């Protein structure tokens, strides 16, 4: 069950057919996933995490380090699906850090930095959430680590998956927009305190990255 | 300012004059504040917070146990003012706990259930967001902490300030409302993993109140 197939070629769109912010003009090359574009995916993607997990007291858990947004919305897009229909969705939140090699250079390590609180999770229906799923390196550790305790279930929803070759080949179970090995930002994809007000997941420029480097 | 302040004789509104979930029917008494009054009210706070705290870098940390939304939103509008205006304020967002109790009656305890990491909001105008200020035991503690590492500036946030005889005495720096002393649920206020898929901060009836007694 793939996702928004996006070949190594999708030209993208000009960054002047939308409302990108001036102070993010230089550092930007080409819009990728229009903001109103994403919403709709989740706007529907939430209507899946309900066709299986529906009739069960569900538990939502989010991976942090800068992944709030995509986390919120989807959740907001479920609260509604509870009321506006016959099939209930009683729930209990959850949160967790799991850190991240938060830069841009190429990928190889799993450094935890918080949010181990899961003792509870035991004996219940749980789904994870994440921005994105790059080389699935750290997530794996997570899912790995999300093997020790013991709950009723553990799917794995996520908006962005990466056809990065580094991928050990870990297919989640909820992928919004499958994409190529590149660097995107904006809308719960931040780059060291930047691009949090850019709703259009665009590709930072080989030059932009160079403005915010750590 | 306390902003949208509510007296006492406030009859809220009949839940039938608004769109409030079915099951969440019989369980509610009457409706306090509409979802709307918030979307718009909150929004403001962003434009108010934005002011005092403008061209800067602010660590937006929140407190946690059950409510994430309101905060989320309080960020959104903030995000926007930068893209829909001539201002910038790079941000950092931490997800604090000082975890709570979530109940009725008698007080006197504080034990952090995660999110412990105050070793970073240094020389920076922090950002603390509480879905609701009730007694003060938490914010007090936490407020009486961040000031330690010595952040550049501290400013409060509270969607709902709950006026009560039993109260710490404190006054958040940016209040949206100042609601009386009732058990309100909806929009980032909940009751033992219930009443969450309710945009309306309605009140819990003298029925559904005992429909999930602790
Ligand atoms: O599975 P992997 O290939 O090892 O990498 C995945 C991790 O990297 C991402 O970082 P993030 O630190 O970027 O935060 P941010 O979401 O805005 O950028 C994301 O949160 C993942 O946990
Ligand atoms: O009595 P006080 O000292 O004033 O305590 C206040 C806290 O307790 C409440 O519950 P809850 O923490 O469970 O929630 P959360 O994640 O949404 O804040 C509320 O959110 C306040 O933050
Ligand atoms: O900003 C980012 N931070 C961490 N990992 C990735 C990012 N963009 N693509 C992958
Ligand atoms: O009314 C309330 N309902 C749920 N939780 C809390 C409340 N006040 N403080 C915490
Ligand atoms: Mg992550
Ligand atoms: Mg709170």
């Amino acid at each position: 069950s793939p996702g928004v197939v996006i070949s190594d070629d999708e030209p993208g769109y000009d960054l002047d057919l939308f409302c990108i912010p001036n102070h993010y003009a230089e550092d930007l090359e080409r819009v990728f996933i229009p903001h109103g574009l994403i919403m709709d995916r989740t706007e529907r993607l939430a209507r899946d995490v309900m066709k299986e997990m529906g009739g069960h007291h569900i538990v939502a858990l989010c991976v942090l380090a800068g992944g709030y947004k995509f986390f919120a919305d989807l959740l907001d897009y479920i609260k509604a699906l509870n009321r506006n229909s016959d099939r209930s969705i009683p729930m209990t939140v959850d949160f967790i850090r799991l850190g991240s090699y938060c830069n841009d250079q190429s990928t190889g390590d799993i450094k935890v930095i918080g949010g181990d609180d899961l003792s509870t999770l035991t004996g219940k229906n749980v789904l994870i959430v994440e921005d994105i799923i790059d080389t699935g390196k750290t997530m794996q550790t997570l899912l790995s680590l999300v093997r020790q305790y013991n709950p009723k279930m553990v799917k794995v929803a996520s908006l962005l998956v990466k056809r990065t070759p580094r991928s050990v080949g870990y297919k989640p179970d909820f992928v919004g927009f499958e994409i190529p090995d590149k660097f995107v930002v904006g809308y719960a994809l931040d780059y060291n305190e930047y691009f949090r007000d850019l709703n259009h997941v665009c590709v930072i420029s080989e030059t932009g990255k160079a403005k915010y480097k750590a």
